[PDB]
Protein backbone atom coordinates (compact mmCIF):
# COMPACT_ATOMS: atom_id res chain seq x y z
CA UNK A 1 0.00 0.00 0.00
CA UNK A 2 3.03 2.27 -0.25
CA UNK A 3 4.68 3.65 -3.37
CA UNK A 4 8.14 2.21 -2.80
CA UNK A 5 9.82 -0.90 -1.42
CA UNK A 6 13.41 0.14 -0.79
CA UNK A 7 15.94 -2.69 -0.37
CA UNK A 8 19.59 -1.95 0.30
CA UNK A 9 22.80 -3.61 1.40
CA UNK A 10 24.53 -1.82 4.28
CA UNK A 11 28.34 -1.79 4.24
CA UNK A 12 29.70 0.23 1.28
CA UNK A 13 26.20 0.89 0.06
CA UNK A 14 23.97 2.57 2.64
CA UNK A 15 26.96 2.83 5.00
CA UNK A 16 30.45 4.14 4.30
CA UNK A 17 29.98 7.90 3.72
CA UNK A 18 28.44 9.24 6.91
CA UNK A 19 27.49 12.55 5.34
CA UNK A 20 25.58 10.87 2.49
CA UNK A 21 24.02 8.37 4.88
CA UNK A 22 22.72 11.29 6.93
CA UNK A 23 21.26 13.32 4.08
CA UNK A 24 19.69 10.19 2.59
CA UNK A 25 18.01 9.49 5.94
CA UNK A 26 16.95 13.13 6.32
CA UNK A 27 15.27 13.02 2.92
CA UNK A 28 13.59 9.68 3.63
CA UNK A 29 12.74 10.75 7.17
CA UNK A 30 10.42 13.39 5.69
CA UNK A 31 8.25 10.83 3.89
CA UNK A 32 8.63 7.72 6.06
CA UNK A 33 5.06 6.56 5.46
CA UNK A 34 5.58 6.41 1.69
CA UNK A 35 7.97 3.45 1.57
CA UNK A 36 8.75 0.08 3.13
CA UNK A 37 12.43 -0.30 4.02
CA UNK A 38 14.48 -3.48 4.14
CA UNK A 39 18.18 -3.93 4.74
CA UNK A 40 19.56 -6.93 2.83
CA UNK A 41 22.98 -7.61 4.29
CA UNK A 42 25.57 -10.37 4.55
CA UNK A 43 25.76 -9.57 8.24
CA UNK A 44 23.89 -11.61 10.83
CA UNK A 45 20.96 -9.88 12.55
CA UNK A 46 23.01 -9.22 15.70
CA UNK A 47 25.84 -7.74 13.64
CA UNK A 48 23.41 -5.60 11.63
CA UNK A 49 21.91 -4.31 14.89
CA UNK A 50 25.39 -3.39 16.14
CA UNK A 51 26.07 -1.43 12.95
CA UNK A 52 22.79 0.46 13.37
CA UNK A 53 23.97 1.69 16.77
CA UNK A 54 27.38 2.67 15.38
CA UNK A 55 26.24 4.78 12.40
CA UNK A 56 22.66 5.56 13.43
CA UNK A 57 20.82 3.47 10.82
CA UNK A 58 17.17 4.41 10.56
CA UNK A 59 14.80 1.64 11.63
CA UNK A 60 13.79 -0.54 8.67
CA UNK A 61 10.52 -2.45 8.34
CA UNK A 62 12.36 -5.71 7.60
CA UNK A 63 15.83 -7.20 7.94
CA UNK A 64 17.00 -9.66 5.29
CA UNK A 65 20.16 -10.88 7.01
CA UNK A 66 22.96 -13.35 6.34
CA UNK A 67 22.48 -12.83 2.59
CA UNK A 68 18.77 -13.44 2.93
CA UNK A 69 19.06 -16.71 4.86
CA UNK A 70 17.07 -15.17 7.73
CA UNK A 71 14.20 -12.69 7.55
CA UNK A 72 13.16 -10.58 10.52
CA UNK A 73 9.74 -8.97 10.79
CA UNK A 74 9.06 -6.33 13.48
CA UNK A 75 7.51 -9.18 15.49
CA UNK A 76 10.49 -11.49 14.94
CA UNK A 77 12.12 -14.21 12.82
CA UNK A 78 10.07 -15.48 9.88
CA UNK A 79 9.56 -19.15 10.71
CA UNK A 80 7.82 -19.79 7.37
CA UNK A 81 10.88 -18.59 5.46
CA UNK A 82 13.10 -20.74 7.69
CA UNK A 83 11.09 -23.92 7.08
CA UNK A 84 10.96 -23.08 3.39
CA UNK A 85 14.77 -22.87 3.26
CA UNK A 86 15.22 -26.04 5.34
CA UNK A 87 13.38 -28.26 2.85
CA UNK A 88 15.87 -30.45 0.95
CA UNK A 89 18.79 -28.57 2.53
CA UNK A 90 21.73 -30.73 3.70
CA UNK A 91 24.16 -28.49 5.54
CA UNK A 92 26.53 -31.21 6.79
CA UNK A 93 27.16 -32.81 3.40
CA UNK A 94 27.91 -29.46 1.74
CA UNK A 95 30.16 -28.39 4.63
CA UNK A 96 32.15 -31.64 4.41
CA UNK A 97 32.80 -30.96 0.73
CA UNK A 98 33.73 -27.29 1.18
CA UNK A 99 35.92 -28.06 4.22
CA UNK A 100 37.96 -30.31 1.94
CA UNK A 101 39.25 -27.43 -0.19
CA UNK A 102 42.69 -26.35 1.01
CA UNK A 103 42.19 -22.85 -0.42
CA UNK A 104 39.11 -22.34 1.77
CA UNK A 105 39.21 -21.45 5.47
CA UNK A 106 36.01 -21.43 7.56
CA UNK A 107 34.75 -18.00 8.57
CA UNK A 108 34.09 -17.55 12.30
CA UNK A 109 31.23 -19.55 13.88
CA UNK A 110 29.24 -16.35 14.37
CA UNK A 111 29.10 -15.93 10.58
CA UNK A 112 27.36 -19.29 10.24
CA UNK A 113 23.71 -20.27 10.63
CA UNK A 114 21.63 -23.34 9.66
CA UNK A 115 21.25 -22.06 6.09
CA UNK A 116 24.64 -20.39 5.62
CA UNK A 117 28.09 -21.97 5.38
CA UNK A 118 30.84 -19.41 4.86
CA UNK A 119 34.54 -19.43 4.07
CA UNK A 120 37.36 -17.10 3.09
CA UNK A 121 39.29 -17.76 -0.11
CA UNK A 122 43.09 -17.77 0.30
CA UNK A 123 44.41 -14.48 -1.18
CA UNK A 124 47.11 -16.46 -3.00
CA UNK A 125 44.78 -19.11 -4.42
CA UNK A 126 43.40 -19.04 -7.96
CA UNK A 127 39.76 -17.79 -8.04
CA UNK A 128 39.01 -20.65 -10.43
CA UNK A 129 38.80 -22.85 -7.34
CA UNK A 130 35.33 -21.34 -6.79
CA UNK A 131 34.17 -22.83 -10.10
CA UNK A 132 35.41 -26.27 -9.06
CA UNK A 133 33.67 -25.92 -5.68
CA UNK A 134 30.43 -24.79 -7.32
CA UNK A 135 30.38 -27.69 -9.78
CA UNK A 136 31.25 -30.20 -7.07
CA UNK A 137 28.51 -28.90 -4.74
CA UNK A 138 25.89 -28.81 -7.49
CA UNK A 139 26.54 -32.41 -8.54
CA UNK A 140 25.40 -33.55 -5.09
CA UNK A 141 21.89 -32.76 -6.27
CA UNK A 142 21.38 -30.73 -3.11
CA UNK A 143 19.73 -27.40 -4.00
CA UNK A 144 22.67 -25.09 -3.26
CA UNK A 145 24.16 -21.89 -4.63
CA UNK A 146 27.59 -20.34 -4.15
CA UNK A 147 27.98 -16.64 -3.46
CA UNK A 148 31.42 -15.12 -4.08
CA UNK A 149 32.13 -11.48 -3.27
CA UNK A 150 34.96 -9.02 -2.67
CA UNK A 151 37.28 -11.60 -4.19
CA UNK A 152 37.37 -13.52 -0.91
CA UNK A 153 34.00 -14.21 0.73
CA UNK A 154 32.28 -17.52 -0.06
CA UNK A 155 28.75 -18.29 1.15
CA UNK A 156 26.95 -21.59 0.60
CA UNK A 157 23.17 -21.15 0.71
CA UNK A 158 19.99 -23.00 -0.26
CA UNK A 159 19.00 -22.29 -3.88
CA UNK A 160 15.77 -20.77 -2.51
CA UNK A 161 17.81 -18.17 -0.64
CA UNK A 162 20.09 -15.15 -1.44
CA UNK A 163 19.02 -11.49 -1.37
CA UNK A 164 16.97 -11.61 -4.55
CA UNK A 165 14.79 -14.55 -3.52
CA UNK A 166 14.25 -12.99 -0.09
CA UNK A 167 13.27 -9.77 -1.88
CA UNK A 168 10.72 -11.50 -4.11
CA UNK A 169 9.29 -13.23 -1.04
CA UNK A 170 8.96 -9.85 0.69
CA UNK A 171 7.36 -8.33 -2.44
CA UNK A 172 4.67 -10.99 -2.49
CA UNK A 173 4.20 -10.62 1.29
CA UNK A 174 3.66 -6.86 0.94
CA UNK A 175 1.83 -7.02 -2.41
CA UNK A 176 4.44 -4.68 -3.90
CA UNK A 177 5.25 -4.77 -7.63
CA UNK A 178 8.76 -5.01 -9.15
CA UNK A 179 8.16 -1.62 -10.80
CA UNK A 180 7.67 -0.27 -7.26
CA UNK A 181 10.87 -1.87 -5.98
CA UNK A 182 14.41 -0.49 -5.82
CA UNK A 183 17.33 -2.73 -4.83
CA UNK A 184 20.74 -1.22 -4.01
CA UNK A 185 24.07 -3.06 -3.86
CA UNK A 186 27.86 -3.12 -4.28
CA UNK A 187 29.14 -6.71 -4.54
CA UNK A 188 28.73 -10.34 -5.53
CA UNK A 189 26.36 -11.02 -2.65
CA UNK A 190 23.97 -8.50 -4.24
CA UNK A 191 23.81 -10.15 -7.66
CA UNK A 192 20.69 -12.03 -6.59
CA UNK A 193 19.02 -8.63 -6.11
CA UNK A 194 19.77 -7.49 -9.65
CA UNK A 195 18.51 -10.84 -10.93
CA UNK A 196 14.99 -9.87 -9.82
CA UNK A 197 12.82 -7.68 -12.03
CA UNK A 198 13.05 -4.83 -9.52
CA UNK A 199 14.68 -1.52 -10.44
CA UNK A 200 18.27 -1.55 -9.25
CA UNK A 201 21.18 0.70 -8.54
CA UNK A 202 24.83 -0.31 -8.50
CA UNK A 203 26.93 2.06 -6.41
CA UNK A 204 29.91 3.79 -8.02
CA UNK A 205 32.27 2.12 -5.46
CA UNK A 206 30.99 -1.34 -6.48
CA UNK A 207 33.22 -4.42 -6.31
CA UNK A 208 34.75 -5.87 -9.54
CA UNK A 209 32.55 -8.97 -9.68
CA UNK A 210 29.35 -6.91 -9.59
CA UNK A 211 30.53 -4.57 -12.35
CA UNK A 212 31.47 -7.62 -14.42
CA UNK A 213 27.97 -8.99 -13.85
CA UNK A 214 26.40 -5.71 -14.96
CA UNK A 215 28.47 -5.72 -18.16
CA UNK A 216 27.09 -9.13 -19.12
CA UNK A 217 23.52 -9.09 -17.76
CA UNK A 218 22.82 -5.40 -17.22
CA UNK A 219 19.42 -4.35 -18.54
CA UNK A 220 17.36 -1.15 -18.71
CA UNK A 221 16.05 -1.59 -15.15
CA UNK A 222 19.64 -1.49 -13.86
CA UNK A 223 21.30 1.84 -13.16
CA UNK A 224 25.03 2.45 -12.70
CA UNK A 225 25.20 5.46 -10.37
CA UNK A 226 27.87 8.17 -10.56
CA UNK A 227 27.59 8.64 -6.80
CA UNK A 228 29.10 6.27 -4.25
CA UNK A 229 27.52 4.82 -1.10
CA UNK A 230 24.22 6.32 0.11
CA UNK A 231 24.50 9.05 -2.51
CA UNK A 232 23.83 6.36 -5.11
CA UNK A 233 20.42 5.70 -3.56
CA UNK A 234 19.27 9.33 -3.75
CA UNK A 235 20.55 9.44 -7.32
CA UNK A 236 18.64 6.26 -8.21
CA UNK A 237 15.48 7.49 -6.50
CA UNK A 238 15.55 10.61 -8.69
CA UNK A 239 16.48 8.55 -11.77
CA UNK A 240 13.56 6.14 -11.49
CA UNK A 241 11.32 9.00 -10.35
CA UNK A 242 10.29 7.21 -7.15
CA UNK A 243 8.53 9.06 -4.34
CA UNK A 244 7.34 11.48 -7.04
O1 LIG B 1 30.85 -5.34 5.64
C1 LIG B 1 30.69 -6.16 6.78
C2 LIG B 1 31.56 -7.39 6.60
O2 LIG B 1 31.27 -7.99 5.31
C3 LIG B 1 32.05 -9.22 5.02
O3 LIG B 1 31.25 -10.21 5.66
C4 LIG B 1 29.88 -10.33 5.44
O4 LIG B 1 29.54 -10.57 4.01
C5 LIG B 1 30.10 -11.79 3.48
C6 LIG B 1 29.67 -11.86 2.04
O5 LIG B 1 28.29 -12.24 2.01
C7 LIG B 1 29.71 -13.02 4.37
O6 LIG B 1 30.33 -14.11 3.79
C8 LIG B 1 30.20 -12.79 5.82
O7 LIG B 1 29.83 -13.88 6.61
C9 LIG B 1 29.43 -11.53 6.33
O8 LIG B 1 29.80 -11.23 7.65
C10 LIG B 1 33.53 -8.81 4.93
O9 LIG B 1 34.23 -9.96 4.66
C11 LIG B 1 33.93 -8.31 6.39
O10 LIG B 1 35.26 -7.93 6.41
C12 LIG B 1 33.10 -7.03 6.62
O11 LIG B 1 33.38 -6.47 7.89
MG1 LIG C 1 27.31 -6.51 -0.84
Amino acid sequence: MRQLLLISDLDNTWVGDQQALEHLQEYLGDRRGNFYLAYATGRSYHSARELQKQVGLMEPDYWLTAVGSEIYHPEGLDQHWADYLSEHWQRDILQAIADGFEALKPQSPLEQNPWKISYHLDPQACPTVIDQLTEMLKETGIPVQVIFSSGKDVDLLPQRSNKGNATQYLQQHLAMEPSQTLVCGDSGNDIGLFETSARGVIVRNAQPELLHWYDQWGDSRHYRAQSSHAGAILEAIAHFDFLS
